[PDB]
């Protein structure tokens, strides 16, 4: 069974969504979901000594403008294992373009860690942390000759808007 | 869902399967999603405690608290979530959590020769039993929940409860 | 011995040195050997709890409990024991341990821009303060010791106590 | 169901095969796929304080002379998680017998780590590294009283021929 | 200052000794104390994928027949850092010869971990654990062409005897 | 006191030098020796989620054009602890400028890991690995607004000449 197709986008969209984690914070290995089988697959080893600064994954049953499931980054104190489901509250969105593709990514916090109880919008995140995430996506494919453009951060309302768009796109492509 | 498809064990109740959800050393509490059988984050423990054992469930069991029967396996090196271990029950922790009978089997892996002579609760260092009981006594304290630890039962008692849980599953499901 | 040779800080009490003894995530409790200044195992915590912060002492301080003044530094990645960190005090945990005044400074590292806007106790998520207090409330429970947590003071109060501890050191030693 | 039966042997066999990893480098726990459910299973804890020196798994849809799927060892700088699929280039083969059975193992490098771009055959591997792998397999079951015999290393050409034979054996026995 | 010369052999010799740890359990790197300076030094990387099964170090102010400080192995649940002092209770001794040298090693438990409160003699240790330690020292230098002979285990009384011998030897060589 | 002043530059300079490690591979924390006490000090947390790709330290009793001890990078398979001494063979040198200062760094392999026995010059290192190290230094201070310039790599001969120059500079400035 392919988790991407079988799980709902979340229990209370768009206030609480499911994040299906593919890459735990601290990994230099970039994993993806195998399209056919739903197994974890190594996509590549990052060409530079950078690590994913957040737990990284996808929202099930979404589709985005770049022709992939919609990506979500979840701030976890202790990283989870790949293929773990996290109930996540979206708090913002990173706007960026990768080789002409709109490759925006939702930023979210776990609902069930009380540490983040007061994080509800992009302004609640330390600025240095946002910069470190943006710098990662700006440079992580530099040695592969790819250029990415970081366009800035959007707030929680914008993230939620985009999640609803992505859910609709999925329904139109597969349903 | 691995909970339904796997047998309770290759030689019940002397050897059961433990389906591990939480490796020793984790502060994240994981459970199985009941719809899909994927691992799911239940919560992050509110206190800086870590699971002192690999923690999971015995497949095709059901217990008084309306959940699969819990099992704790002592592993020298923790396994990954969703790993099956063949485990020998050596005892049982008796506890209530918010008025529900929430007993948990203590077990050792059959395939680690380190534990070959552990066969009953008396073979476990007492400081180690204390640390496990203390974990369950306090790990939900900041969530305002009360747990009562009632003590430890021996291997025979553990095995009786396993048989009871295997029967309860058959009733409720088929 | 690093405790005696290092100054209390480059800009007391706004910036102090923390000499780390125990990295976050350790179950082993380390201290400095007073004769040699080497790291020494004090004990293994009796319960499966881990230090929720990097834990150490402020050099050339002394406190009411007859020890160097304790400091807890919030580090995203833990450091190695015997590492010096430049730390900004943002608060103070008030607690008694077996009748001794055992207060501990809470601090953030100056050189991690993540914490640039943490300047007082109100900037810390309350769940995090709770988890620290809970650790010290229960970590010696199985050793039969009682600790009393009296609450948190703010940055100004922390800095006053640091000045007091720096003076106490000068009295007792030279 | 069971990734061993559902996945193809590789996207471009035998030049590029899939390695389905069961044991990450650094593990003292020896895991195997439960061939009923396809879940990871603990087979044993190694009796000696040795760790797997490579990420160890099987090639899907293969069968070998010893009556199990064909083993593959992938050199990863950062170990992956169990049940991860890696696209791998075979560069050689370890010839060994375990309890009288032909228990040969493919040695491979990941296609998507540029570090190994110039590793194409067995002669590209540091000799000390080949020795460490062989010594592990020579001794890891010694306290269990089993005997293994290390017969040496074959080159990439030989490894690829054996992969094709294993693919054929699977077809005859199941397909 | 050199810790080997400055620290006493222990607070209550031979019932409780100091172990100055050089190698934490799980390390493949073999560290030693630099003779001149007392700093940690890499001696070698073990040639095989084996890890030290115990925290490993020396007793300060001792000298043994093999012309080195007397070695001690401490069973720790969580490994310590190098150059950490542990108050340790000797419970046995491993008898072995390395290239003609008597290279016996004390086995000990930490006084301040209540897990080991009842471990007082060699018979309290699981047999499989003793075997795993012995197998490690039997084979860890095999690829270096060295042969070691394991002669067996002695009890707590014998360990204590040897500690007293080693303390006296030190006094005669340096004092 | 201060290992930087007490230790010799190496046992057989410039063929074999001592590397005194300050930062283990994998660290995002940047450590430096406190030049008053010789204790390890946190200099900064890197502003970006990058990790040191090598074990990083200094050669004792050296001084360089940028007014600090000469930097050395040691390739270790398993990282060591801070303040560990490694006997290292120089195989090359990274030429770079940091804020207008000549901040060149020796690249070296450990003498006592047989894995690197055949690494003797810069051409023996996989090109992707040299690129990853250079990219780290090109970008690791970008969010601090500092600029570094990577000028390329020199061979073992050049590295050894620079080591001798640094040893001489130390003598003139302190000795
Ligand atoms: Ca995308
Ligand atoms: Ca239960
Ligand atoms: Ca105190
Ligand atoms: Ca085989
Ligand atoms: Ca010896
Ligand atoms: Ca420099």
């Amino acid at each position: 069974m392919n988790p991407f197709h079988e799980l709902e986008p979340g229990p209370e969209v768009p206030e609480v969504v499911y994040a299906l984690i593919e890459i735990p914070k601290g990994s230099r290995n970039k994993y993806e979901l195998d399209k056919k089988t739903g197994l974890l697959k190594l996509d590549r080893v990052l060409y530079s000594p950078f690590f994913y600064p957040v737990d990284y994954g996808i929202i099930p049953q979404t589709w985005y403008d770049d022709g992939d499931p919609f990506d979500i980054m979840v701030i976890m104190r202790e990283p989870v294992y790949p293929l773990t489901i996290i109930e996540a509250r979206p708090i913002g969105i990173m706007k960026m373009e990768d080789s002409g593709d709109k490759d925006w990514k939702v930023l979210a916090v776990p609902v069930e860690d009380p540490y983040f109880n007061d994080w509800k919008d992009i302004s609640d995140v330390p600025k240095a942390f946002l910069d470190e995430i943006a710098h990662f996506f700006q440079r992580y494919k530099e040695l592969q000759g790819k250029t990415t453009k970081i366009e800035g951060w959007g707030n929680a309302e914008e993230a939620k808007r985009e999640i609803l768009r992505a859910i609709e796109m999925y329904k139109e492509k597969f349903g």
